[PDB]
C-alpha cells in the first residue's frame, strides 16, 4: 500500500455535505461508502440517499443516532437510491423507498475492519473509503480549523465519518458538518501514535459494503 492515499484524487468522494440538527451522521457515513465502491467498481461517481436510510433503517433511531453498519446491511438486502430521487430533509419521515421505484444500487454485503488496528484500518481504506466512529463531542473537536489535529480528545465515540485517505502522519476524514468546518469539510486526524483506540476513538467500529 503506498505512502499517500486520498480517494478524492480518484475522484470516488462526492460533495462534502451537511446533516444539520439531525443526529444523521450514520447515514452520512454510510452513503460515503457507497458513492465510494459504486465508483471503484463501475467507474461512475453517483450521490446516494443519506434519507432513505434515515427513515428506513428500523435498526437505528432515525435523528437520534444509528449505526452505520445497519444501515449498508439495509443496501446489502435491498439496495438504495440516489440522492436527487430521495432528497435529504434532515427528519425522520416513513420509509419511502417503495414508492420512489427499483433502487438504483444494491451491495452485496458488509465487512468489518478488525476493530483497534491501525494497519488493518490503512490497508481496508488503500482498497476503498470506509466507515469510522470518534468522539467529536469536546470542544477541541468542535472547534477544529485545520492542521493535524491530536485531540484533546477521549474515546466515548459518538459520531461515525467517513475515511477517504492517508498519509504518513495522519487519516484524511470526510465530516458531514458542511464546507465551514475543518479543512473545507475535512479533518487530518494524526494516526501513528500507538493508541490502539486510535486518536478519539478512531480505530472503535469500522465497516465497508462489499459489491462485486
Amino acid at each position: 500500500i503506498p505512502e499517500y492515499v486520498d480517494w478524492r484524487q480518484k475522484g470516488a468522494v462526492t460533495p462534502v455535505k451537511n446533516q444539520g440538527s439531525c443526529g444523521s451522521c450514520w447515514a452520512f457515513s454510510a452513503v460515503v461508502t457507497i458513492e465510494g465502491i459504486i465508483k471503484i467498481r463501475t467507474g461512475n461517481l453517483n450521490e446516494y440517499s443519506e434519507q432513505e436510510l434515515l427513515d428506513c433503517d428500523r435498526r437505528s433511531y432515525g435523528c437520534n443516532g444509528g449505526y452505520p453498519w445497519s444501515a449498508l446491511q439495509l443496501v446489502a438486502q435491498y439496495g438504495i437510491h440516489y440522492r436527487n430521487t430521495y432528497p435529504y430533509e434532515g427528519v425522520q419521515r416513513y420509509c419511502r423507498s417503495r414508492e420512489k421505484g427499483p433502487y438504483a444500487a444494491k451491495t452485496d454485503g458488509v465487512r468489518q475492519v478488525q476493530p483497534y488496528n491501525e494497519g488493518a484500518l490503512l490497508y481496508s481504506i488503500a482498497n476503498q473509503p470506509v466507515s469510522v466512529v470518534l468522539e467529536a463531542a469536546g470542544k477541541d473537536f468542535q472547534l477544529y480549523r485545520g492542521g493535524i489535529f491530536v485531540g484533546p480528545c477521549g474515546n466515548k465515540v459518538d459520531h461515525a465519518v467517513a475515511a477517504v485517505g492517508y498519509g504518513p502522519n495522519y487519516i484524511l476524514i470526510k465530516n458531514s458538518w458542511g464546507t465551514g468546518w475543518g479543512e473545507n469539510g475535512y479533518i487530518r486526524i494524526k494516526r501513528g501514535t500507538g493508541n490502539s483506540y486510535g486518536v478519539c476513538g478512531l480505530y472503535t467500529s469500522s465497516f465497508y459494503p462489499v459489491k462485486n
